[PDB]
């Protein structure tokens, strides 16, 4: 996360970090918990991934180094990529993974409501996006996870900016005039929250977007409402 702050304990406690074991053990990507068993990812992070098996999903992880070797996790049974999904830039980057077992909600762990159809007349004022991506384009990941308030722009808006690229009523946009804050390299998969009447609600999923913070350059997410329906049907 560009131009964010340290966040603290449970703060986030839907967040959870992806990781991989091939070749060797890091960070992939982020995610949120939806469900006891059910995490929400953008699909992109799946590229070159072949099993479920190599993956690893940390819950209730604040600081990366918090992750030793005897550190418990959840299995990945399924990978549910959706299937008209080809890459982040054409859209449907979304994707579920149905964890092994169930997760035990604690402060540090628990879910994130998904926004209704209803919901679809609502203007969110109250964004954060989060994870342990870059601080910059050229950057490293962080060990503790980063927050940013960060205001919505219009679809329309957003396509102006984009000319090189669709921008569809699937996606959502989401960043400031002059930059400085946005989502980098590393926060993929992970929330957009925006809080609604004192409920967190997940309103997007990190997808991708020119560079990071540039100005006038927006961050581009998954539009969560606009798969609702898609998400239900396959976490049963």
């Amino acid at each position: 996360i560009v131009g964010g702050t340290a966040s603290v304990r449970g703060e986030w406690p839907w967040q959870v970090t992806l990781h991989t074991t091939s070749p060797t053990q890091r960070h992939l990507c982020g995610g949120s918990i939806i469900g006891n068993q059910w995490i929400l990812t953008a699909a992109h992070c799946f590229y070159g991934v072949e099993s479920p098996k190599i993956l690893r999903v940390y819950s209730g992880i604040l600081q990366q180094s918090e992750i030793k070797e005897d550190t418990s996790f959840f299995g990945v049974q399924e990978i549910i990529i959706h299937d008209q999904y080809k890459m982040a830039e054409s859209g449907y980057d979304i994707a579920l993974l149905k964890l092994e077992t169930t997760v035990q909600y604690t402060d540090s762990q628990r879910p994130i409501s998904l926004p209704s159809k209803g919901d679809r007349n609502v203007i969110y004022t109250d964004c954060w996006v989060t994870g342990w991506g870059y601080r910059k384009l050229r950057d490293k990941i962080q060990n503790t996870l980063q927050k940013a308030k960060i205001p919505l722009v219009t679809n329309e808006e957003c396509q102006k900016r984009y000319r090189g690229h669709k921008i569809t009523h699937k996606m959502i946009c989401a960043g400031y005039r002059e930059g400085g804050k946005d989502a980098c390299k590393g926060d993929s998969g992970g929330p957009l929250s925006c809080k609604h009447n004192e409920v967190w609600h997940l309103v997007g999923i990190t997808s991708w977007g020119e560079g990071c913070a540039q100005r006038e350059r927006p961050g581009v997410y998954t539009n969560v409402v606009e798969y609702v329906d898609w998400i239900l049907e396959k976490t049963q």
